[PDB]
DNA sequence: AAAAAAAAAAAAAAA
């Protein structure tokens, strides 16, 4: 094929540690899979420059209930969540951008290639009864 | 089979440092891998001697972009781009050859041995970006 | 059991010194593996009388490979490489026979025992290429 | 809960 300037790619130097972390939604960027399905691609910043990815893909049974953690992660991060219509829409794409979040992240296989995903997001619950575990 | 003159083999004494260096595609091969994919074999220099090889298998849904991102570093470092079809083909293979570039050299563990390998082509942002947080 | 007349054994009193050397193939016999592999045992002839095998084992993914770099040396020689099909066959096997070629030669060890070993088969440039860090 | 993902490349064998 004739050439195409390609774009520039972000440096993904750390992973998170496996486990809970609070983090920010530092970007959002609209996709398609690669077997044609509309996605959020949410990138994560922790607190130590930790960087890890989440896919929101739409059209499905859970993409609904999968929207309202990362929703219930932003409120209790103390945000107040509008009125509005939540989904595919530039409301929704933009009021993520920028907000405190908390994560677990998990091992996870694919062409045999183990890397630190992105799983969850969750609640105040969630994130605390995980994190209260932990011995300094 | 029928005879064909084998790739010469050179003394892989000095590799690359960790991290991203500017560099010349200083040979470029045809070569037939393990699983029957054709690839072009680049041999990258340093500017103090340093060797590593590339391995640009055609077949794969990345060979485009993976030629890109080559194609791409090439630009960054002065050298245009001709309006030709890219690909597994002559104007390709002598296009690559003698070309600056600025390549990312990680470690890579392949069956109990650890070595330094070039994996990707970098751009003048990617390259500036992790270039610039070196000190003296 | 019943007493067969064993064969007699070459005298290979002195081995090769490690590096590169100029030798001849002196002998070939095809033989059977331990694990069961048909293969060709080359006995190579150094030109202080260095005495040396090379096993060159058929039915793996680097036949092939190992065996085009055998006539690469000879090519390298002075010996024009015939249009012939090259393998387990007749004429790959007399084709061999008292060529001059370029070895390496490393330490190897098996059952605690040392042996300097012929590990491959050198083209001219490879050859100089050696003999060039040697002085020093 | 369902769906997301850079793919591919590296001597093996002899004793």
């Amino acid at each position: 094929s004739k050439y195409e300037r390609p774009l520039k790619r972000e440096s993904q130097i750390k992973e998170f540690e496996l486990g809970t972390h609070a983090a920010v939604i530092e970007k959002v960027q609209k996709k398609r899979s690669q077997k044609g399905n509309d996605m959020f691609l949410l990138s994560l910043l922790g607190k130590s420059n930790e960087k890890g990815v989440y896919f929101l893909t739409f059209g499905n049974d859970y993409t609904e209930d999968n929207l309202r953690y990362i929703l219930a992660s932003i409120q209790d991060n103390g945000v107040e969540i509008p009125d509005v219509d939540f989904g595919y829409n530039r409301e929704t794409f933009e009021f993520l951008k920028g907000k405190d979040v908390y994560i677990q992240v998990e091992e996870q296989e694919y062409k045999g290639k183990v890397k630190h995903a992105v799983t969850n997001f969750l609640t105040q619950d969630e994130f605390e009864e995980s994190e209260e575990m932990e011995f300094s």
